[PDB]
């Protein structure tokens, strides 16, 4: 029953999922005047020309586009990462307001939206095994900023209006996330956890420097989804986001001086 708001949030957390008090836990804010260009970090692959969608499915706390995760079709490398890491999902975080809805923050700063494209290492068979070890996953972390329109998200805006509740899906095949990009993949990386329950720490986080630009209108349509079921009460899908947690004993590095 975990959820975002007062009485099932992210400070009621702890209770069922104690690694929420972990050292190593998502988001956090990369304080930019601190992090330090890693000179060693290799150069980061996003390789998404064979990726293969399937569905769009409103999970009750976000919507995600699952793809065919089932050969190396669409793959996160190099970077700080060993070996290869297959796409599986992504989704949003956002907020009820432009001045809030990531997960992350930059100095402080928080964007409108985050777009996390979830990968797991091919070395360990499937992502349930994944999510057990400390390199099991890479996130991909884009922000979104609210300005000029993002083409190459239009899709996914259109469709949202046939997943408004929880459970509902939607075919999504034939759509490419390599328009969900910005134009440099300079990037802070950290070791990290997933900041939803039961936020294990498996999380290779790469987060870009470059936002996204979407729309006023496109961030709105996000936020007419629904956290509830068909046939319950409305409530809106909006600050579906955990605020950033203490840094503790790590180093955010960057990619680029
Ligand atoms: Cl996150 C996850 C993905 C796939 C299968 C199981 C998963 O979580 C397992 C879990 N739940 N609580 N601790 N580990
Ligand atoms: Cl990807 C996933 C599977 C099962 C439970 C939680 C999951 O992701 C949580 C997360 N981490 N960063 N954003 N969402
Ligand atoms: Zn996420």
């Amino acid at each position: 029953h975990w959820g975002y708001g007062k009485h099932n949030g992210p400070e009621h957390w702890h209770k069922d999922f104690p690694i929420a008090k972990g050292e190593r836990q998502s988001p956090v804010d990369i304080d930019t005047h601190t992090a330090k260009y890693d000179p060693s970090l290799k150069p980061l692959s996003v390789s998404y020309d064979q990726a293969t969608s399937l569905r769009i499915l409103n999970n009750g706390h976000a919507f995600n586009v699952e793809f065919d995760d089932s050969q190396d079709k669409a793959v996160l490398k190099g970077g700080p990462l060993d070996g290869t890491y297959r796409l599986i999902q992504f989704h949003f975080h956002w907020g009820s307001l432009d001045g809030q809805g990531s997960e992350h923050t930059v100095d402080k700063k928080k964007y409108a939206a985050e777009l996390h494209l979830v990968h797991w290492n091919t070395k360990y068979g499937d992502f349930g095994k994944a999510v057990q070890q400390p390199d099991g996953l890479a996130v991909l972390g884009i922000f979104l900023k609210v300005g000029s329109a993002k083409p190459g998200l239009q899709k996914v805006v259109d469709v949202l209006d046939s997943i408004k509740t929880k459970g509902k899906s939607a075919d999504f095949t034939n759509f490419d996330p390599r328009g969900l990009l910005p134009e440099s993949l300079d990037y802070w990386t950290y070791p990290g956890s997933l900041t939803t329950p039961p936020l294990l720490e498996c999380v290779t986080w790469i987060v870009l420097k470059e936002p996204i630009s979407v729309s006023s209108e496109q961030v709105l349509k996000f936020r007419k989804l629904n956290f509830n079921g068909e046939g319950e009460p409305e409530e809106l899908m909006v600050d579906n986001w955990r605020p950033a947690q203490p840094l503790k004993n790590r180093q955010i590095k960057a990619s680029f001086k």
